[PDB]
């Protein structure tokens, strides 16, 4: 940076504070990741000065002929990637993402089924302090008590049962490979709409790692973050037959001007995932994942679902007696970051829970491999099985820097 | 730019098009202008990285204490400018400002009462394409058919009759000052909320040249660019009593984790707009404006409601037989960019409109002057009476190119 730190020396000192905290911690938190140099120039660019509403040769302003450019190189690259007919990478946020589908589909007070919030569904499928519970009816389906797999005959019944105009698969917590293929049999069923939120697995999904929903699904939304490792920000992917309601739910409906830098960022982002070196980084990550996985279970560790099939796990931390509130705080005093988290049947409330969700697409960015996860289990067994040592949490704390190096 | 032109050749290209596109024009679209590099610098840094979903010393997620800073400098920087007694600055836009305060406020098909999109409200102001006319039932206000001024004997008829819950004063394409006074008084009367979307004067109301609508309001809604300068974003200003329900709105409600790059930047621009400088500038604007609407009068143009009091005029191009479509294609012919308008009760629909809408705040940031004003209203006067004479054209061509040196 040049001008910032002589402009403003208070945001200056804030940003590179975080600059070197990211580098000191470790960042196990799922969602998070690290962004190239590439990406954060984009997003650095002069495009912030553009407003372009409306879509590529069809702006409502003149002078869009170049972040017309950058619009189709990022629509293009994301269909290529996902196998998609259409897509639209005007969504602020997965937030607003899926807000514009259910703004597409939906008449307020419409029923959805979505996954049970405490088994992994997101705030966005249907919390009764968001949008989403409150515009629509939010119904759940839930996972096996023992398994912990999604229980597709629950799907199925309750689909039957609520006839919901639109099912939601995916989730923000759930550590196995979803059957996006069920889903659809399912939706066909009943008659409803199927949407896949892949925002977690995205970026598996694109190097071949997860099952592809688009040719289940009538809608999949996505953050352009996450495991895709792009700027922050929303995705929407649907079948052509959608294409012009889809656009017109972001704008005029739910939008105003895009973010055109942040879209020059999703472009490159899309660019960085078609190559093979992402596809070689996507592996490690679901690799480090069973890695890691093996490894707390080998400390003692109870994990939900009993392991993992994509870049995140999650710690059943009863068997410890331990909160995940209390988990992740003794965490934090070593420089490991993780979040508390509640397991399916958890019989704390969302502000406690019994547990911790952890990933590894942010330490696979980073170049952490194998013998890295087996140290990283080595210290959070150390860390949650002597919360009252003083002298182990000084050790984990060494260790976490020599991890950092 | 370092890394992005040798990762990705292709988007690198279409960018440094646009840049140069951005010197080379005039650019005269009343919602457009250009920020500093210490902007930009603090959009392209790493705080893109992090998830901060909720807000400062309330955050779900650990390690956000120095992003808590940047958000903090943000939200007390804009108290400062404003003086308003709490800000909320995660919204991802205008629109996403605009949609939180609905959500607050108002159930499904509750009555609103904003300004008329014909006469100058914006599309979030109840268009029926837009979700605020298909979430809620609005009802418009109009101006004089003669003066072009706000009728506030209309806004109270209209307010009295359908007794919305909330009234919405501003507009994207009104040239006087608004009476934020008056607009308080009726909602009073009506015992409705006011809200004020000051996104396009919220500049000048910072350099103390708009009047204020914070004391009046008891919510007030921007982007953070426009006039102000900043990044492309939203933001909201509330009374104290209304700040929690403001901020769940924002999140849980309506948005996930915000743009930590984007609220630093924010910061930035805010912390600029605090200075002289600024002050300096935001007077050049209206000044300009001021001196651009005399010199397109003296040209024989008819400007809507006579003038203006702010950054922006509305010339009425029925007197010279032109439709705003003709007038923004002829002048992008020759780098001038300016959008198509409707004017208030225009015999044209909004895709062809018998207005093109003008402002000043982009070439007052690249330093043009009264002089430049002139010659920017000779030219338009040039090109608008000669629309078919290449010789007109080609001599405008190059007394823009003189222009932009
Ligand atoms: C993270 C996430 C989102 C939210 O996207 P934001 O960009 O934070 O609004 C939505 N859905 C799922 C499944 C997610 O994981
Ligand atoms: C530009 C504008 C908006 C829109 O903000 P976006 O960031 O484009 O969504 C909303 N209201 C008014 C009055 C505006 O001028």
């Amino acid at each position: 940076m040049k001008y910032l730190p002589q402009q403003d020396p208070q945001v200056f000192a804030a940003i590179e504070q975080e600059r070197k905290r990211q580098h000191a911690k470790i960042e196990l938190i799922a969602s998070e990741n690290f962004v190239s140099r590439a990406v954060m120039e984009a997003q650095g660019s002069v495009l912030t000065n553009k407003y372009a509403q409306g879509y590529p040769g069809r702006r409502y302003y003149g002078g869009c002929e170049y972040v017309d450019i950058v619009e189709e190189l990022a629509r293009e690259r994301a269909k290529q990637l996902f196998g998609a007919e259409h897509a639209n990478v005007q969504p602020h946020s997965g937030a607003q993402a899926n807000m514009a589908v259910y703004f597409t589909v939906l008449e307020h007070g419409d029923t959805v089924l979505g996954m049970n919030l405490s088994h992994g569904g997101h705030l966005t499928h249907g919390s009764p302090v968001n949008f989403s519970g409150v515009q629509y009816n939010f119904v759940a389906y839930g996972v096996d008590p023992e398994t912990h797999v999604i229980d597709y005959d629950d799907v199925r019944e309750k689909a039957r049962l609520h006839r919901p105009k639109l099912i939601v698969a995916a989730a923000s917590a759930y550590p196995r490979i979803i059957d996006f293929a069920k889903f659809r049999e399912i939706a066909d069923e009943v008659g409803a709409y199927l949407m896949v939120d892949m925002a977690h697995i995205a970026g598996l999904v694109a190097a071949g790692l997860h099952p592809n929903p688009v040719p289940y699904a009538h809608f999949v939304t996505t953050t352009t973050h996450k495991t895709l490792r792009g700027p922050r920000g929303g995705m929407i992917l649907c079948q052509e037959q959608f294409a012009k309601q889809i656009d017109k739910a972001i704008f005029p409906g739910i939008q105003g001007g895009p973010l055109m830098h942040v879209i020059a960022a999703k472009a490159v982002a899309f660019g960085e995932a078609l190559q093979d070196d992402f596809k070689a980084y996507a592996k490690r990550v679901v690799d480090n994942a069973k890695r890691l996985a093996s490894a707390l279970q080998n400390e003692g560790f109870t994990l939900v679902s009993g392991g993992t099939d994509n870049h995140l796990l999650l710690v059943d931390l009863r068997p410890q007696q331990l909160t995940g509130k209390t988990a992740e705080k003794v965490l934090d005093e070593v420089g490991i970051t993780v979040n508390k988290n509640t397991i399916p049947y958890d019989p704390e409330s969302p502000f406690v829970t019994s547990g911790i969700r952890i990933g590894t697409a942010a330490v696979t960015t980073r170049g952490f491999g194998l013998e890295e996860m087996d140290e990283i289990a080595a210290i959070i067994g150390l860390v949650l099985k002597n919360v009252g040592s003083e002298q182990a949490l000084e050790e984990a704390r060494q260790r976490v820097a020599a991890l950092t190096d």
